């Protein structure tokens, strides 16, 4: 279709993107959106690489990049890439499942969200 927002909030005190998919109003965190950032002005590469040591990011700013994508700035980022519209809303209704998925990646890659985490279990 198209899904173009009217609620835009980055909630800078809590770094939360709020959006409204059709009727339904969701509020996603900044650290999810940094790692789920398919850069789009790469123009030569596109590997899936795990993005870790990024937990304490926040959102710093947000303005519409024309009519088809939303320019998004991240404190612990590089403020480049397109997010489109329909991909933003796709994420808006998917985050938890994608998060649970990205957790298992971080769990087993022997890295962490946290810049200085301490995996001190033994379960495998």
């Amino acid at each position: 279709g198209m899904r173009i927002p009217s609620a835009i909030q980055l909630h800078k005190a809590s770094k939360t993107l709020t959006l409204r998919y059709g009727e339904d109003s969701y509020d996603l965190p900044a650290e999810f959106l940094r790692v789920h950032s398919p850069s789009a002005e790469v123009q030569g590469h596109g590997n899936p690489v795990l993005q870790y040591g990024k937990l304490n990011v926040g959102l710093v700013g947000v303005e519409p990049a024309g009519q088809y994508a939303l320019k998004l700035s991240f404190d612990d980022g590089h403020d480049s890439g397109l997010f489109t519209w329909d991909y933003l809303y796709e994420l808006a209704t998917r985050k938890d499942q994608l998060w649970a998925d990205y957790l298992a990646e971080l769990a087993s890659a022997g890295k962490s969200r946290d810049p200085d985490e301490s995996v001190v279990k033994l379960m495998l």
